[PDB]
């Protein structure tokens, strides 16, 4: 009738509705589109009253500890319905970390970390990845994950080093690949920079964290990144390019510095080369309190993170929780003439184009007909493919006479799993797994290496398993031979770690074991760790990172279904002073160099 309204007709384009809207918008409903809020402090009359634009889950933010994708849709679409009520009607986006699968949510698909997955040197196997991530992030009435981090990890002391894929450039600018397994692939005429989500079985993506989070001084998290322009553009950029050219919906910007200089305050990277060179039209997104962290202290001056961080060029401010100062903050500052309202405007003209580029305005609520992709068995078989192809095999018999261990019979009258890290599921996840932090044992739905090695082994095969056996009993026990499992537990700033060795009981369990019966042992790491003891006791040692919920994809290499065909995606140190320590360096003294592995052929 004439009570059409151009931006909610879903023929019209993208840039048409964006601008009717944006031209419709006060103040209030514009600075409300900028802000992001927790769902912990989100209520319908918040929503609505402050015309809130955005809510996220940070890590471990679940609306009850075991909810199923039925319960998550009913909270997001509850979140939503109050949304919609506004004036307006313009729809909240919900975001959240789906970095390794939909892993706050119980019951999701857990796939390797990113170190991992670099270790496969497989950008389609990462596409995959992306394209059931985004079913199951879909399955809990998500539409948004903040990933990949295509961070550069230039110090494994860094405790983010195992979200990135490389300390080689080339290798995380092929795993951008994530981005249209996210989102869907762009169409033929792409133009380099502009947002794209294919429609509601995708979601939109976010490449973080801009720019040299993964160079900071001894990988010390959040820090200062000292590189000059040349080794900024050369290492820490290159991969913001590839994720320009397939679309990225959203960047969020680095807690870190560049030479000092904060890159949430830093108007040059973001305004003047991430928008105004890379052409990027999507939305910028800050980092969890990372305007706060613009002073220090962090929170000692709010009005300034405020303004610098919206001068700087950001979006849409992750507050998350104290939306009313942000709100009465920028508020103040429009009115008073210190931001300006153009400013405004290209912040909402951005969020609003990622809207209805995605199909938001058409589909703002959840699909109930999805729940049941969340877990679903060909993730896991996807999953259990990528945790065996990460695996990268350091070691394969004690000397080059010896017998290869690798792979292992199936068949066999008594065979041992030990270690801590056998049957722990929170520990084979690692962080970013059902918690922040991740978590110790059971924590979710999957396999363990010792439950992997029974689903496996002949029905002959008796499997002994113990955690932390001593010496007499290994060899007491009548072994054909032992698999021995250990590493680091779950861990941001939890993981900077300046020592880097694993903690105990695990060498001594190895050396325990591996003293009493041949042994291979599986080395549960978000990282290089000292190794050399290890090695040294072990006849096999794999390094197996982070892999996440299918442990079968262990299994399937060490009993030989497969062959191993990982490749170390890092630098081996032979010491923690060596570090930092690249391929390219001064003094590249490697343990094992960045490329190297075993390989065995399946049986
Ligand atoms: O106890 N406190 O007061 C407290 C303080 C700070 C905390 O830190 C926070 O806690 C978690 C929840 O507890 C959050 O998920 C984030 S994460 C940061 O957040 C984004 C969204 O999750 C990610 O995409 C980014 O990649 C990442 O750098 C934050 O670092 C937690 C608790
Ligand atoms: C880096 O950490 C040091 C030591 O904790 C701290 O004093 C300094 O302010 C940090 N620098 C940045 C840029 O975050
Ligand atoms: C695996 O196959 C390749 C070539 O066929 C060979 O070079 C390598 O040594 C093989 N390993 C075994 C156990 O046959």
């Amino acid at each position: 009738a004439a009570d059409y309204v151009l931006y909610k007709d879903a023929t019209k384009p993208v840039e048409d509705r964006v601008a009717d809207l944006l031209g419709r918008m006060t103040l209030a409903e514009k600075i409300g589109q900028m802000t992001q809020i927790e769902r912990l402090v989100a209520t319908p009359d918040v929503l609505r009253d402050n015309f809130i634009g955005s809510l996220l889950s940070g890590g471990g933010s679940v609306p009850r500890k075991g909810a199923t994708a039925k319960e998550w849709q009913d909270m997001v679409d509850g979140f939503q319905k109050a949304c919609m009520s506004t004036r307006l009607g313009i729809p909240m986006i919900y975001g959240i970390d789906a970095v390794h699968g939909q892993n706050n949510v119980y019951g999701a698909t857990i796939f390797p970390h990113n170190v991992g997955l670099g270790a496969t040197r497989d950008p389609y196997l990462v596409k995959r990845i992306g394209e059931a991530t985004a079913l199951e992030v879909r399955a809990t009435g998500i539409q948004y994950a903040f990933a990949p981090c295509i961070a550069v990890c230039r110090d494994p002391r860094w405790g983010r080093c195992y979200e990135s894929y490389s300390e080689d450039r080339r290798i995380v600018q092929s795993m951008t690949e994530l981005i249209p397994g996210l989102q869907g692939d762009v169409p033929k005429d792409f133009t380099s920079g502009m947002p794209f989500v294919a429609g509601k079985n995708k979601v939109a993506a976010c490449a973080k964290h801009f720019v040299g989070d993964g160079g900071t001084v001894d990988g010390i998290n959040e820090n200062n990144t000292i590189i000059n322009r040349e080794g900024l553009m050369n290492i820490h950029m290159p991969a913001y390019k590839n994720a320009m050219d397939k679309g990225v919906s959203t960047v969020m910007i680095s807690y870190s510095s560049w030479n000092g200089v904060k890159m949430h305050a830093n108007q040059d990277l973001v305004t003047g080369y991430l928008k105004d060179t890379l052409k990027f039209k999507g939305f910028v997104i800050s980092d969890w309190e990372g305007i706060d962290r613009i002073t220090t202290p962090a929170g000692s001056d709010y009005s300034y993170s405020v303004k610098a961080s919206i001068l700087a060029g950001l979006d849409m401010i992750m507050v998350p929780n104290k939306y009313q100062q942000f709100i009465s903050i920028l508020t103040g500052h429009v009115n008073g003439g210190v931001i300006p309202m153009s400013r405004i405007d290209d912040a909402v003209t951005r969020i609003l184009r990622v809207k209805f580029t995605m199909g938001l305005f058409e589909n703002p609520y959840a699909d109930p007909a999805m729940a049941e992709q969340l877990g679903k068995q060909e993730h896991r078989d996807l999953a259990r493919e990528a945790a065996r192809k990460s695996l990268v095999l350091l070691k394969n018999g004690k000397t080059s006479t010896d017998a290869p261990l690798l792979p292992l019979p199936k068949k066999a009258p008594k065979i041992l799993v030990a270690g801590s890290h056998a049957d722990n599921l929170g520990y084979q996840c690692g962080g970013w797994t059902i918690e922040w932090q991740g978590d110790t044992g059971r924590t979710t739905v999957g396999t363990t290496i010792l439950e992997a090695v029974k689903a496996a082994v002949d029905p002959s095969t008796v499997v002994v398993f113990a955690e932390n056996p001593d010496a007499e009993f290994v060899k007491s026990g009548g072994f054909s031979y032992a698999i021995v499992a250990v590493g680091e537990h779950p861990y941001e700033t939890k993981g900077d770690n300046l020592n880097l060795t694993i903690p105990e009981p695990g060498l001594s369990t190895v050396q325990a074991v591996c003293g009493g019966v041949r042994c291979a042992t599986v080395l549960i790491s978000g990282r290089p760790v000292v190794v050399q003891p290890l090695l040294a006791a072990s006849d096999a040692l794999v390094a197996a990172w982070l892999p996440g919920s299918e442990g079968q994809g262990v299994t399937d290499a060490l009993f030989g279904d497969f062959g191993f065909t990982g490749r170390l995606p890092r630098t081996w140190f032979k010491s923690v002073d060596q570090l930092p320590m690249n391929v390219g360096d001064a003094h590249y003294d490697p343990l094992f160099r960045l490329g190297y592995g075993l390989t065995t052929n399946a049986t």
